[PDB]
């Protein structure tokens, strides 16, 4: 964290971008570091906590991962990826409660957002599994 | 953005103690400013953080004071007044849910916590009162 302070956007976008590529190859150990470290650098890009979240996920880190996405979501009350994925993620701990919440409020999030059209129909779908159960 | 980087650990400390002052001072408009420019500044402190909470609970400013303490305990886990002060905005914003859950791990950590006695006692009777 230390001497890895100041670095410019243009860095910090090619370092996300690094961890996003490690996510897809399914590095997480590798990518949660990365995500750790810019949501260490900089505390407003939800962007990296969706990362950090996301790789918590893959790792069966659950309740990690929902620390991550419930902050996300304060810093970007948009993102419906956040309710989203915390919903997979109670759905994981067991709590049907939040599970449907999340897919409730992801769903409702995603409808007014022509890119996230494809995801209000997944947690539309997701939301109907958990109502019977 | 506040180009004012690169200051020794002895300026920044003082920088501190000054938003401190201004806090305690009501100063808070004022104090809140000098916390967010530390938080911007300098690695990670808890105390940034939980000065810049305590600056926008003073304010009225609970959404705002939930985002801070709710980052400082995501990258600080055994900091129990991050829980603590979380619950309080909670309590404020209409969520007994989320003031139920802070209390609760704040007084955990906080009574493992030798130091922090007083705040395991202030969050044993917060929680008390909330179930109810």
């Amino acid at each position: 964290l230390a001497m890895l302070r100041g670095l410019s956007e243009d860095t910090l976008e090619q370092l996300y971008a690094l961890g996003f590529n490690q996510y897809q190859a399914g590095k997480w150990d590798d990518a949660q570091k990365i995500f750790q470290a810019l949501c260490m650098l900089d505390h407003y890009d939800a962007r990296y906590f969706l990362g950090l979240g996301a790789c918590r996920q893959s790792l069966g880190l659950y309740e990690q991962a929902l620390q991550s996405y419930s902050y996300g979501a304060l810093m970007d009350i948009n993102e419906p990826r956040f309710p989203f994925h915390a919903a997979e993620c109670h759905l994981q701990l067991g709590d049907l409660d939040g599970a449907e919440s999340g897919f409730y409020s992801a769903r409702a999030l995603a409808a007014a957002q022509p890119a996230h059209e494809a995801l209000a129909a997944r947690a539309g779908a997701m939301l109907e599994a958990v109502t019977a159960r």
